């Protein structure tokens, strides 16, 4: 069943993922998530360090995700259905929330200098 969940604060300007799906993800992070790079498109600032890009294989998707957040996105980590891991990247602030047994289909959000928020569209199993 398809649903969505917002994480983080109220600031920044809105962005969207590609629209249908999600082919690759990288982040910039320090103490917080500075940026999320979705399908090669940058959303957020130029601070922090750039992660390697995670590129989803055929039949591969985000299945479990842990996000630390307060007013911003502090940390992102995920696992896929193929057992691959991304992160954790970011700091230790905020509070943790986990999507468990999902299939993420799109990531939208809001950003300025940092990644303020994410709105994750996923199938909840």
């Amino acid at each position: 069943s398809l649903t969505h969940r917002k994480f983080g604060g109220s600031g920044g300007s809105p962005f969207s993922g590609s629209g249908s799906g999600l082919s690759s993800i990288a982040v910039r992070s320090g103490s917080y998530l500075d940026a999320i790079i979705i399908d090669g498109v940058h959303h957020g600032g130029s601070g922090g360090n750039l992660s390697p890009t995670f590129t989803f294989g055929s039949g591969e998707y985000i299945s479990n995700m842990t996000i630390r957040s307060g007013d911003y996105i502090d940390n992102i980590s995920f696992e896929t259905n193929m057992g691959r891991r991304f992160g954790p990247y970011g700091g230790s602030g905020g509070s943790a929330n986990t999507l468990s047994n999902v299939k993420v289909i799109q990531i939208n959000g809001s950003a300025g200098d940092y990644l303020d928020s994410l709105d994750i569209y996923y199938e909840q199993y």
